[PDB]
């Protein structure tokens, strides 16, 4: 007799040609680890709720993993998913992929600096970039990788010379104010 | 055993290339502030229900904000979203964007005056237009920005000369009656 | 632990370029008047459940209406929606739109007579057509507006001469039997 | 606090240009007759749950039927839907439509024999085909209407000569084994 | 008053031209066998929940099966679905389809080895491949069926000569490290 | 630190260079970057193999031997990496 919302579970599939509904694996693993740790029900219910979030190749991995060992716990299943799909990158490769990341031909430069900031957090978690220079490399990698121009270059090089460098939100404010 | 409705939560993403499901940020913030203020559950549940309404770049901001400070409250998270995505416009820029807004080449003029009225409310909230002339600028900005013609121009200039000017609903009634 | 259906609320938007999900306004108003009259919860809950059924320009009207008067009741909100979107047609215009309605170039004539019957109910509610001639004008407006031919014309003119004229369902049966 | 499935109600519309969500009428009537007979709630709730399953022209029939008689019961509403949309075919026409049904240019012959078997059940319910020859007409109408060839023709004519003829499932097994 | 997730039931249809929502039959049968064995409700409820997961040709089989015997149990219904749609392959055909499976022209070779591993599990369940050589045939069928090249061929032939051969996850790790 | 990191990573084998000369040129830029504290010394070997493999005009079984060395565990010193690249130069 009462109406209610209905959150669509985060489906994952592991296909390279991912459909518009389907998350990157790290977001799905955050959902699956919630089901594994948090939810109060037995492991048989947990396995079912994890499997329902999976489609295509990733669901086939769930079948393979259970077929080898029906006595397995969901925590060990997620270790198999982390091993097959969870990214493995080295310090060399995380540094290179951050530095090689330029503004794409269709991007607004405000969207590029946000995309680039996700790669910086990735690289800091690998300990591939020291946190105490993250601001320097933000201004540098924006200026080296963006399709930049006009007085935005002047304001960014001024900020590089200013002393205390921008946080990410402040650098976005500058780039947005020039986007107008 | 009972059937019920199922409201799709308002998803937001912050991409400039927004998908057809995805709201403008101000509508999403109205939903997220409901979850922050109203709902009775602890901050850990509130964070989860806010994060589930987010997809793509805006979800990456939720991860960044939590990673800097896991002790943060949802109210302070929404202040970070307001700062990154919530619009910052000055009196000069809100006045200019209202006045520069013409009827688009495919629009019916009845749809244009409704679109234009949203920009007037925006400008009044910045205190960029005095409320006591909002009617005058509606008739003027319709007449200056629309692809207008015929006896609708005559009726609108007559209304400009009439003394007491139209409210928005009355101006729409006139423009709709000429749309037939 | 139990599974259940999930009725998608009837979304409305008021755009002329309406998306395939989105109802004509009169169907949405039937849903919104159910929420206004029937549902047991306070006006603050009613406002929220009405607003969740709205998207795009029609949601912007809900914001405008509430911003002018936060003390308003949902019944008075629906009067503002009726005034802005609810159709206003005169006896002259309802008579003309019924009579001007021909079978569209892609229509099957069985679909045309059903479309046409909706316009007759509209015109009868304006008192623009006397109920006691509705059958006569159905056969006439089918015969004058359809892409008709063959022995279906003969059977329809025979029915016009028969004495007691078809009801709508009987006229559809005839047109369907010739559709085969 | 608990997650659950959410079955999408079977929407029907009665348009000839039916959208990919929308069932053939006979499947919708099976759902609507469940709501009419089975569900425990009063007729006012039953009318609402039937109307929510309807979209476009079929919803307009629900409005017409209720407008003529607000005192009507849902059973009598479904009799009006059966009369307008429910198929009326004679023995001659059901026999002809079964026999005229050939394999379509894009069909696999295994899909054709399943499509054809639905038309045989239809014809048997009209008493247009005696049940005691249904097997004979399956092999004949497959062989006369399919884009058949190779040793599948030989195996089918052998089965026609074998004595005890295939059931539908056995005929599908043969046609599937040649599909490989 | 509370919000909740809403898992979309796994729809199946049995059309060869399957829509993007629709599972392979073996995944649907895993859902339908859960409804048949596990769920506590009577067989009449079980039949309804199975039928709601079906669309198009597969729903027509549910109608045929019930029409022949209304006294049937859901377990015997799923035996009819297994017989009509569940795959029947011999040892010869499962061996041939595994060996004939090459990397498709658009595939990344990491996706190909995962696709190929599903066919190996299929063949092992038919007892068509001895488990004690599954690793040998993985490296061979990758090397014979892939669009392979570069030092990945050298590393794979080295692994073939190494003594203890890769598990599937280890072979994927190698192929992924060369995908970079 | 930003500019020394960028100039090291942006340094590819020039169109006329032998790859043995390129890895020596590249090693001078690594010492420069380590003196700015722009690269941690404890990963200098990893970035040598990576920046050779990403910046060189490499090919043949030299790529295989270099990726093998990247997987080997204990990575080459500069002199050992030059020995490998010289032995393939022949």
């Amino acid at each position: 007799l009462l109406p209610v919302k209905y959150c669509k579970m985060r489906i994952f599939s592991g296909s390279t040609a991912a459909a518009p509904e389907e998350e990157p694996f790290e977001v799905w693993l955050e959902q699956a680890t919630e089901i594994a740790k948090e939810w109060p029900i037995p492991e048989a219910e947990k396995k079912r709720w994890v499997a329902e979030s999976l489609r295509g190749p990733a669901l086939d991995l769930m079948h393979i993993v259970q077929a080898d060992n029906p006595s397995i716990s969901v925590g060990e299943c997620l270790e198999a998913f982390k091993q097959v799909f969870g990214s493995t990158e080295s310090r060399r490769t995380s540094q290179v992929k951050y530095l090689r990341t330029y503004q794409q031909e269709g991007e607004k430069i405000s969207a590029y600096v946000l995309r680039l900031e996700t790669l910086l957090r990735r690289a800091v978690e690998k300990r591939a970039i020291p946190r105490n220079i993250a601001d320097q490399v933000r201004l540098e990698q924006v200026m080296a990788g963006a399709n930049l121009g006009n007085v935005l270059w002047c304001r960014l090089q001024e900020l590089k010379d200013q002393g205390p460098l921008p946080t990410f939100l402040q650098l976005m404010k500058v780039i947005r104010e020039e986007e107008e």
